[PDB]
């Protein structure tokens, strides 16, 4: 009857990726107890941990994971496909001043086994997928296939951008649009024949990019766009050849990372995103992180967002006990920040790989009188206009 005492409340989070993991975090900093649930068994290239999510990382406590695994990005720079030659290069070091934390590429494998081991696997029950959810005046109950079910005051959402609870929320089920590029990714050792350890560098032209950013270990996470229709016959076997043809012509550094590739490793995207939704919360249920927001990666925020959200929770939950209330909140605070970076993401999406190639054109135009000025700014304000500042 007082909320306030250890086993009063209980939060059930599904999803064990980066929201989840974040929201049971900063729930318990704010004395609330989780359970977390995962649909799949067993755990399974990168992301650009930018420094709004380094600090919501600090601040839920697990910022040794930030400083211990994230590689080291101190600067940037874009080179033209067939020169090869720098259009723009600059530190970032004016960037870090002005927010107050070291950007963090990290491996996402390594993101996902800390943040686990920093939850403890024995607080998330696995194979459990959610079907329904429903609400009382008491409380919420979630459904899994297996045919369990759970119970608590609170559920969080955070089961992905294929999210399975996202409909009940909203009442109509949102459909992935195509963002009309391919995205192939992974991982390969540093070799400065490519590019530089400490920058994150990309090849820019005929609407497309390939780019590497140093993770830990001495190693790149790279990824190539391409402008393509969706649903080509694709995969792992005609990789290699794919990237060959795509980037037939483009400067060597680009043939020496296709070459050093492992395709068996590889992953090809096709790059979605959702229309940004009005409403994140319905009576004792929120959504969190891809699940209440789905964006093309272009401005590497997906990963940050969700961390971001975890932070807004954990903090309307510190010093109140209405549930409805505090979700009205944590919706307040966080629905227009989603939207405006799933919308910024798409923009930029559109820019770089030619849905009007006059207007990617005039982008390469503007890299090439770039100092890094313009790009520092942008980038700050994105990261200036999270919850922490
Ligand atoms: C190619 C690419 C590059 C990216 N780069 C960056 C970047 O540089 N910086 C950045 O900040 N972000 C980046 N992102 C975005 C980032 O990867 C995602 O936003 C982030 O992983 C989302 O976290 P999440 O927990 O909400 O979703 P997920 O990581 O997808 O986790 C959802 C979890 O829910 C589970 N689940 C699904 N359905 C159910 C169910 N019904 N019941 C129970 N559990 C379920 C899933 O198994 C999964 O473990 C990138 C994304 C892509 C695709
Ligand atoms: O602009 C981007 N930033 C990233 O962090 C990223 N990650 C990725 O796969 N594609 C992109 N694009």
């Amino acid at each position: 009857e007082n909320l306030y005492f250890q086993g009063h409340m209980k939060a059930i989070v599904i999803g064990a990726g980066i929201g989840g993991l974040s929201a049971a975090v900063a729930l318990k900093q704010s004395g609330i107890d989780c359970d977390v649930y995962e649909a799949v068994k067993e755990i399974k290239a990168a992301i650009s941990v930018w420094p709004n999510g380094v600090k919501c990382m600090a601040h839920l406590g697990m910022g040794d994971i930030m400083e211990t695994f994230g590689g080291p990005l101190r600067r940037m720079a874009y080179r033209d496909f067939r020169s090869g030659e720098n259009m723009t290069q600059f530190s970032l070091a004016p960037l870090i001043e002005r927010t107050g934390s070291r950007p963090c590429p990290v491996s996402r494998a390594e993101l996902q086994r800390e943040m686990l081991d920093y939850w403890g696997r024995d607080s998330v029950q696995f194979g459990k997928r959610v079907t329904r959810c429903e609400e009382d005046a008491d409380g919420v109950t979630v459904w899994f296939t297996d045919g369990s079910s759970a119970s608590g005051d609170l559920l969080i959402a955070a089961d992905g951008s294929h999210s399975a609870l996202r409909p009940w929320v909203l009442g109509f089920t949102p459909q992935r649009r195509y963002a009309g590029y391919v995205n192939w990714n992974g991982l390969v050792e540093i070799d400065e024949a490519l590019a530089p350890g400490d920058q994150w560098t990309t090849f820019v032209g005929e609407g497309k990019r390939v780019s590497l950013m140093p993770v830990s270990a001495g190693r790149f996470y790279f990824f190539f766009d391409v402008p393509l229709p969706a649903g080509l016959a694709e995969d792992r076997d005609t990789l290699r050849a794919d990237l060959s043809r795509y980037f037939a012509g483009w400067a060597p550094p680009v043939q020496k990372l296709i070459a050093a590739l492992d395709p068996q490793t590889t992953n090809r995207i096709e790059i979605h995103d959702i229309e940004p939704f009005s409403r994140l919360v319905r009576g004792r249920v929120a959504l969190l992180g891809d699940a209440g927001h789905s964006t093309t990666p272009d401005i590497g925020q997906g990963g940050c967002a969700a961390m971001e959200d975890a932070v807004v929770l954990g903090a309307v939950f510190r010093q109140t006990r209405d549930i409805a209330a505090a979700l009205r909140e944590y919706e307040a605070q966080r629905c227009d920040r989603v939207r405006d970076l799933v919308l910024k993401a798409r923009k930029r999406c559109d820019i770089t790989h030619g849905k009007d190639m006059q207007l990617t054109e005039a982008w390469y135009q503007e890299l090439r009188e770039e100092t890094g000025e313009r790009i520092i700014n942008g980038m700050c304000d994105t990261i200036l206009s999270g919850p922490l500042g």
